[PDB]
């Protein structure tokens, strides 16, 4: 197993990443900002190397200060976390080319991914349904446009206020229309009031891949998770199984490395492919809470060239579980709010989970993003998760900045959110975004 | 369920109570003494009612005041917790006398369960496996018995053979019984709801003790195969119902070469009960409601499965040097987290711990699906834990986690005692 690494994050999930790293027998190098001394990990780690000042840019997204890092301190292996260089296809080959192990993806896989041509393209091929249109542009003919269409499924749209088709008899208008308002076109398939439904996968290197059932993240707000759970109402073993099987395949046939997601759009049964994250996600815990699966460890194991442990027969979906980000932000603005933090108190008991590096007398520093930590409550069902999830906030304090909490607190309550089956709008809307 | 319910006990079991009252929607009454005031699950109850002075002997034992409690909030129930009044035949009498409902078993079977005598008489004919003995100036006859016996045995001296027999019995002269060199701690936990159903949890080891208190349990138990599981727990779940048993309970015994010897039963909910729900996924507490409420036993044997193992360090405030009462106020603290960790305890920064009552502040349990993991996670929750301004159980809890031995697994009621060099 792996000697040393370096956690090429901050915050959470660094943390998160420590505590397999432990488990695992792994020494641990902790790369930070100036900023980020009081960090939790940071306190906890093996060994320390600040790497730059505050700003991102000149830290975490520092490649050069990276690297060096785990030259000095004799680290075998970098884990980019997810979000800052995580998919950034150079740091990857770098980090290659300089003699130590990327735990992520290949560095051209990553390329592919990157961009959804070639990534749908791939998709495509290896049987992964995307949404349905028209293969090139689209012609003079009515009857086989129109024919398109029936293929697909009113409604559709064509590729000013912005104008959806739901029959043959606007067909022709709204096609010439769009053509006129050059002086080429194309059709899509609409999905009005879909749900985002994505699939969870770990793959050797070697050949084995593994779905990891699904997680319901349709609870968003200006396109960002507020509210995650696993696995998703609504969701067969039948249709777990096809997707899921479809998602291993394409695995294999991309030479996929890791842990990664398959985001789909899910409307009527159906699924649409919309982008793989070459990365483990912060979403991640809700699915180990169902599993059972350390999704951390898992993917060191794979780094340090082990093969898949788990078969997919050896997964089992057992319970349901949901997860509540937790920002500091402007309620108004959604920006961070940063501070001191003058009181805290976590929420504890069976089936609670809490995954933050915050401390009473922590000061949360405006240079980065807002999530100052995720609580996952577990129950045998979606109603005793949810129950969990309601009593878990009340007990939970942050004192000394502004906070997410409250609305959490307002989405456990939600008639509909309990009733479940949600689609991506339900949140804006209920708001008055 | 029921509607309203009262908290008769303080601390850390009574906010593990008050959480499973929510979670089911009922309304929680919260009873303390002048000095618990601040007490966390105090602060989130639905109402309050202070019983008296700091004094248990005046608070937490008073029964008129507990039950007038009850009377004055509209309350239906009372969770009597444990280690307070929680196995007092009295209590559970004027309860269910004074019409509320008590949430343990029936006050006949406290008091039945409550003599060393009683309860093995009834042990045996449940047919539980109880400690073999005399059963009652021969030196004939005498030998015989303890080749029934097996050696060694002990007169009540230790006699490994039929030579020392007549000098250690002439020494005792100026009852025979088994002798258990090196037992390990092995309790069943059950759940029976009085109207004919009872079903077993798998085990807890809990070997690990000082002065004949636990400091770490675990489940479930190494050694403990599916046979012999289920010998024991199906003899445990029959007792249930000759004894006519209602709620929670478990059933302590030595064991020793793959033999048990039932020592005792505490009619009641124990401390170390988070260690069973993590195996099994079963909320002991709210299915001790659950009965309570009338409802029948909502699960099957079958449906009983066990999955992983778990930990738990209870956390003491405590010398560890001299195992002093350590009583203060908490100026820092930081609770571990992560998969597969769980925190249980009512302590926070700024809080003080009473000298008045017990030196237990919290309990920490980890849970893997090896007990390689729980082991490693406990280590690692260990390290994370920060309380500050008070003495703590915290290094030895680490050292034990570091014990080479406990690593092994297998260990004796005496190796801890040992292994600090108490037993001189």
């Amino acid at each position: 197993m792996l000697d040393k690494i370096v956690i090429a994050n901050r915050g959470e999930i660094a943390l998160r990443i420590l505590r397999a790293c432990k488990e695992l027998g792994i020494k641990t190098v902790a790369v930070h900002s100036s900023a980020d001394r009081d960090l939790k990990h940071v306190l906890l780690a093996d060994e320390t190397v600040c790497i730059g000042p505050a700003p991102s840019v000149k830290s975490y997204l520092n490649i050069p200060a990276i690297i060096s890092a785990a030259e000095i301190t004799g680290a075998v292996a970098i884990h980019p976390g997810y979000g800052f260089l995580s998919e950034n296809a150079n740091f990857a080959e770098q980090v290659e080319r300089s003699g130590f192990i990327f735990i992520g993806p290949k560095a051209e896989t990553i390329r592919l991914m990157g961009d959804k041509v070639s990534a749908i393209a791939a998709m495509k091929k290896a049987g992964v349904p995307c949404v349905p249109g028209s293969d090139g542009p689209l012609g003079d003919d009515m009857d086989k446009n129109r024919a398109i269409a029936k293929r697909i499924g009113y409604p559709v749209i064509i590729k000013r206020g912005m104008r959806v088709v739901r029959g043959d008899a606007e067909l022709a208008q709204s096609i010439s229309m769009t053509r006129a308002e050059a002086k080429m076109v194309y059709m899509e398939k609409y999905l009005e009031n879909p749900r985002h439904v994505e699939i969870q996968v770990l793959a050797d290197g070697q050949g084995n891949a593994i779905y990891l059932a699904e997680r319901d993240c349709s609870m968003q707000r200006r396109h960002q998770k507020v509210v995650e759970e696993a696995p998703a109402p609504g969701i067969t073993p039948e249709l777990r199984r096809y997707i899921g099987e479809r998602c291993a395949k394409a695995c294999v046939d991309i030479g996929y490395r890791g842990a990664g997601t398959f985001e789909f759009l899910f409307e009527n049964g159906e699924f649409y492919f919309i982008e793989m994250n070459t990365r483990i996600q912060v979403e991640h815990p809700v699915t180990e809470m169902i599993t059972g699966v350390d999704l951390i460890k898992e993917q060191l194991r794979i780094a340090a060239g082990q093969p898949l442990s788990i078969k997919q027969e050896e997964v089992h979906v057992r319970g349901h579980a949901v997860e509540c980000r937790i920002n500091a932000e402007d309620p108004n603005t959604f920006l961070p709010s940063p501070g001191k933090i003058t009181r805290f108190h976590a929420p504890g008991g069976f089936g609670v989970r809490w995954e933050s590096h915050i401390y009473a007398g922590y000061t949360v520093p405006p240079y980065y993003d807002s999530m100052i930590g995720k609580l996952i409550c577990y129950g045998e069902n979606r109603d005793v998760a949810i129950a969990r999830m309601k009593n878990a906030l009340q007990e939970l304090i942050i004192d000394g900045i502004k906070t997410n909490v409250d609305l959490q607190i307002r989405i456990m309550n939600d008639e509909n959110f309990q009733h479940g089956g949600t689609n991506i709008h339900y949140l804006e809307k209920k708001l008055g975004l």
